């Protein structure tokens, strides 16, 4: 190293000083001294400060025995050089400073600005506890110590009992539809706005919430729905608004329980926006709006309009809930920042539940002792909390986020191959600032970034392992068809945003002296490669009814998603039959129905359920899905698909009553 | 051996999930504590209760007999039931210190139904590995002996003689004969779970499900990780908790210092409270004599002369042969002499947190756990509170011939010469009993059914047993779990017996969980009942059509 | 081990040295290491660290040091003696040394050597990220991996055409590269497993890396684990326990972690609390490591990760996050007040050591938020009650605390370094390593020692008649060995201890005097020895 040569060097000056005042023989140090130099001098040109000018004046000093010049000169030079360097932002030439070198490219090491120039670019420059709850909340707490999948369950199980409808978000998550086979509630399932142009689910339209609540009304079975559930910020990171699903929800059923799994909106804490959203505040909200006699007002005048229509028509008109009827009975769960240690024993359950006490206090302390241990409970989880609040990790993340993604776009080399999807892209225009997060059904979390790679021409498997090889902590946890989806956590510092962003500049580097290489077929290949991912995909596959077998009426779409799950166990009763044959099974006329859960690695999302009806769209996506991580599906053995024997006999066995 | 991080009763709902799915039959040891019964409503089986034999003079529940577990068995081998059952959880161990013989439990199970698993809950158990006989009666041991001996030859010829010795004799009086697993078709199919050293520290972190399955790699081993992710997690790192580690976790060397240390303690303790004449003049440390009936070992004092002190090891013969043993290191203190009651005593005498516990005050004893925090100083104090007890109760009898002689004789005789029954279960009613001829439950059927708020109804336990008179029979809602027993005495769509009110009438305490004397016990609406037997005769018909 | 950790030490060093061997130990390693080495008959060469004297501690010695020592001993031609380098991984103040390098190019020098690492300070090696690799285990496996590869072959040759033509004195200049075939790494460590202090303080382990083990050190080493440990029919310990894939403890795992995140929240906060601040710093690698050790130059707590990431790998120095030095010297106070009369209550972190103007705060497995948060609330309550004195101030009470400032911050005593061994003692007088042991049995002959009262001690060395120690002398507030049997008292060495007011100083006492040789005791030992040395090679 250049420092550890120079700090020798200091040394060796100081010591023959030393000697000179003590008057022994200097003729050794003079050596060490002359060694010292010769060797330094073979790269010190490549530097500003001590240049080789300040060595050749050294050397000078030194031929005279000159100790008290050098002793001083050199210590003085090398505390500039560790405490400064060459401030004493460092130019080359073929605040400013200019290093004027013949050698160009020589003193990369120096550090720059400045036949190819291709190797420069590689080298530098082109590269890169009533403390504690005052603040978030004060109506409620319920710390749960195994788990946001634990704290879906207890609240599940404290609301929703066997015999009860629940409307839920296809595309929730595991833990959620689990819940729902373990309580024996019949999910119906509200499907989300797809985007084909980029293979992921956005989220669920409030027109199809008040679409399956009408369904049932017609059907008469809308007494038995009993909870709304749906996973606020999505892991695609669309965001829902609370308030609107809530207010026009308890327009069509005053009495209905909302569950709002927010466990991956993390950061609605960190900008103020982002916390209107979270539904604790939209709870708020909606309670205060509800006693209003400005409301009272307000709901008058608009229901002296809606008498004149019917009901089946309400679907297209803004709704409000009546406020004698309505009872805000909304709940939610967060789960808490934890950075690996094999415990993720955190959780939240927040709780704005007008009849909470009434009815359920006692089924939610059930519920408790069913999944957790209620004695402990939980001081320890909220002491650290506002540790972490003091540090500001989500501030901070937030921040470097907001920077990543400036940077992505601003840098010309970065932004010709690379962009991040905003609002324009995810959130189609039929659902479409400080206001506007108030004023629209969705935005995007600003900490989950869709970074889109369609120009690379590599889908999102192969860009990861490709090139993130090694992800410092980027918290990278989803590969799509013509994206990847990075995660900003607490966990993730400035050196491993850099990081991404030189990797970035790298392989738009790469990609452009690819481009510059390629000519007639092979770059016409490269052209095909990115239009085919991003010009045309199939369109994900719609959720199909639940079989004839397990509704429990014809007419409606809701299921016995628990008999189907748990009669799946009997493997008489259901072959696994490979995807490949499933498609000419079905071409057969034979009915194809899954008998388990198929959950692939990212998270929470099943494609099939028990009891769900194959279907080529869905045999197609699975056939598709690059990753074979996948939960409930193997991928030799096949599709576990129920008998047609099975089938039968319970078709046969619900029919009777 | 797998490390679970979540304490015990994940342990438990991970390896229940893992071996039973809803409407399996569980027999399960009524006593155990509440946590178990939840797992069987979320498991969805249907759970069997085995009743201990009881010890009223304690108002002490024991282990259940291992004849107890025939005859339920074959109960319903005679209905024709018994493919169902799946389990039979107990606790080894239990929480009054009874320990199971579990090689003779599994042996003589396993001659009845040769595929059932077996599940104990050892958290209990922790200081066997100190006690020089105990550890042949852990779970995992006792399985270990058991597949080595249904390995052998000389085991199929014992076997042969055996079945030649009871052939002729009835399925149905096999609960007379002692029997032995068939070495065909008996399986070794035992699971244990054991609370940390940490966890046994009042803060409860970690737990360990041992397994000793046959077949774990072939019927088990999906259903089982499966089931340890959805109680856990589904992240990374619960996989590394999926790896085993039974040779590994050898850092228990300097760990077994520590056990062998309390150990030393709880004997020294024993031996001081014995010996000690002004302690041992009132208090007394119940042994094999005292709480185990003599019809459940054949190791007897008074039958061999030559009798020994006993604190040296001369009773090696009966760890291994008896039913029940007391694990060292779970002391009752009887305190009957004195004429405290066992909570009164706790609360006020002593106050003792440095080391031991008094997790259960019995009537007439308290309970004194060893835990690993006891040293010298701590049985020490524990000794001088004791003595100073004695001298203030002999201070008391002095004082007491001027007329409080009655009072104290009155005090004594009324704690333990008198003494209330102790109710054993009842039985499911008909509401919820799939077969009307067998005696298991619905119970979380019951357990759902008992939130239709207008389904229920509540009665006053005065009113109770005059509603039962008059043939509008009760049926409770929920789980019923009282302080001083600690566990459940009523459960969702039990009938609540005769007994089973005069227990509940006399209890002072008002924070009993899931009852509350100022509005009453929950039971079943009539009608209800009535529809819900309805509803069970239309799925026996449907069932059959 | 079931003992604690210096029988670890007595252990592989009785495994591995015989008698008259050179063992390379550092100075300020602790008085029991030094007792050791009086057994077995070694003699040790002490290598000195760097000094801080504005905190009047010491750190890590340089690499620089070891290196210039081994080559010292090699001009001598005695090198080949060397059988040892004994450092201590972890030092008490928190300086850690990187081990690869330390083994590396002394491995250069000496291709046989063994290494025996003490780690027990460092024991939350495991939670901290990137601090298990200067550990002395995955130094060795890395250094082992490395000479196993043909690329390091190639490596290495190109790093001998670097030196080819300098002339072997002068590689203390250079970095040096282990010759592949000759360097054998022979890597040993000890440590404590979270042992209870007063009470069954027993806890230890020896974790052996060591290639020739097998060959050379088996048998010793079994021998040396039954000698010190009593023989019992439990000997399945010390032969074959080989539990290097055994005694997970993910439980320790959780709780190392919990207690390095508590240090880390401490750190944090007493750097961010607007009162603490003012008055008290947490020192770091720019108060406590010389520059010239650290090659890396221009927020550490937030984030961090991949960019201080270098600091570990290259560095010859760093902080151990959990061996936090408080800076109290802009309080005006010396450390053995501050934490005799703040401090007095105590709690789960050690606060064991007090310097002149500092107190080393070390966090235990008996922390928890609670005891962060006391800590913090001493500091805040001092800090409060320090504004309060100083609004407070007259001008002479201004020069008053000025001045109580000055005097533990400017003019701090010179550090006594290593006086060099007298000639009485001396094998070889060549060379500055010692026979210390018969220095220490010498000691003990009442006609040959002397008492001479510190005062007199200067005057003595001004006449000319030589002072040698023949005790160890250890006194409290560096913690180590002054003086070793044998050494002479340097003036800087009398001078340092006429300061200690401190009557209780192991080894020495000042109502009596400095046990010292008689000078016709020095004389005779002197010319017994050259009458040896010439009967030894004539």
């Amino acid at each position: 190293t250049r420092l550890d040569t120079w700090n020798l060097l200091d040394d060796a000056c100081r010591h023959l000083a030393e000697v000179d005042l003590a008057g022994l023989d200097t003729t050794h140090d003079v050596a060490r001294a002359k060694r010292l130099m010769d060797r330094i001098g073979a790269y010190e040109r490549y530097w500003l400060y001590p240049g080789a000018q300040n060595l050749a004046t050294f050397r000078a000093h030194l031929d005279s025995h000159s100790t008290v010049r050098l002793t001083e000169e050199v210590s003085l030079a090398v505390r500039l050089l560790s405490e400064y360097g060459d401030r004493t932002v460092l130019l080359a030439d073929d605040q400013f400073e200019l290093l004027v070198v013949a050698s160009i490219e020589d003193a990369i090491t120096a550090v720059i600005r400045h036949h190819d120039w291709v190797e420069c670019a590689e080298w530098i420059r082109e590269l890169r506890m009533d403390k504690a709850a005052v603040t978030w909340n004060a109506n409620q707490t319920y710390f749960v110590t195994n788990g946001t999948s634990t704290a879906n369950k207890i609240v599940v199980q404290a609301l929703t009992r066997p015999g009860d409808i629940v409307l839920i978000d296809r595309n929730c998550h595991k833990s959620h539809h689990y819940g729902l086979v373990l309580a024996g509630a019949y999910p119906m399932y509200l499907d989300a706005y797809p985007l084909p142009q980029y293979a992921i689910y956005g989220a669920v339209p409030l027109r199809t919430i008040k679409q399956a609540l009408l369904d049932l009304e017609a059907a008469g079975q809308l007494h038995r729905v009993r909870m709304l559930l749906l996973t606020n910020c999505t892991f695609d990171g669309v965001v829902y608004n609370p308030r609107r699903v809530m207010e026009e929800v308890l327009a069509i059923k005053p009495d209905i329980c909302f569950l709002w799994d927010e466990a991956w909106y993390a950061f609605a804490t960190a900008v103020p926006w982002a916390r209107q959203r979270t539904a604790m505040i939209a709870a708020e909200r909606l309670e205060q709006m509800l006693s209003t006699a400005e409301y009272a007002e307000e709901y008058r005048n608009w229901c002296a309009s809606m008498d004149g229509v019917d009901r089946s028509e309400w679907v297209d008109h803004r709704l409000l809930p009546d406020p004698n009827r309505a009872r805000v009975r909304v709940y939610a769960t967060h789960s808490t920042h934890k950075s690996l240690s094999a415990l993720r024993q955190a959780s939240m359950i927040h709780v704005r539940d007008q009849d909470f006490k009434a009815l359920t206090r006692d089924a939610f302390g059930e519920a408790f002792l069913t999944h957790t241990s209620t004695s402990p409970n939980s001081l320890d989880l909220a002491r650290r909390q506002v540790d972490i609040e003091g540090f500001e990790l989500v501030r901070h993340v937030y921040n470097m986020a907001l920077v990543f993604r400036h940077r992505v776009r601003k840098d010309r080399l970065i932004s010709k191959w690379f962009r991040i999807l905003d609002e324009s892209d995810l959130v189609p225009d039929a659902f479409r600032w400080n206001e506007a997060w108030r004023s629209d059904q969705f935005v995007l979390d600003p900490t989950r970034l869709t970074l889109f790679i369609g120009a690379t021409g590599m889908n999102g498997y192969d860009f990861r392992e490709k090139i993130l090889m090694e992800r410092f902590g980027i918290q990278i946890n989803k590969t799509s068809i013509n994206s990847v989806l990075l995660i900003f956590t607490i966990g993730v510092t400035w050196s491993s945003v850099h990081y991404l962003l030189d990797v970035l500049r790298r392989v738009a580097i790469d990609l452009d002296r690819s481009q510059k290489a390629a000519s007639g077929a092979d770059l016409a290949l490269h052209r095909r490669h990115v239009e085919e991912i991003t010009q045309d995909l199939p369109h994900l596959p719609d959720f199909s009814e639940f079989d004839l077998a397990f509704r429990p009426d014809d007419a409606s779409s809701f299921g016995d998603m628990r008999s189907a799950f748990y009669a799946g166990y009997e493997e008489a009763d259901r072959e696994y039959v490979q995807i490949g044959l499933a498609g000419r099974r079905l071409a057969e006329g034979k009915t194809l129905v899954s008998t388990t859960f198929v959950v692939p690695y990212p998270p929470g999302f099943p494609v099939l359920v028990p009891g769900q009806l194959v279907s080529k769209e869905i045999i197609y996506f699975l056939a598709q899905l690059d990753v074979k991580e996948i939960h409930g599906y193997n991928p030799d053995l096949g599709l576990s698909v129920f008998t047609q024997a099975a089938l039968a006999r319970m078709e046969a066995a619900r029919n009777a009553v």
